[PDB]
């Protein structure tokens, strides 16, 4: 499984939209 690690993918990249 993978909860936290799947979203780390769409943590990094939430951070380079709000740029």
């Amino acid at each position: 499984s993978a909860k936290m690690r799947e979203w780390f993918s769409e943590t990094f990249q939430k951070v380079k939209e709000k740029l």
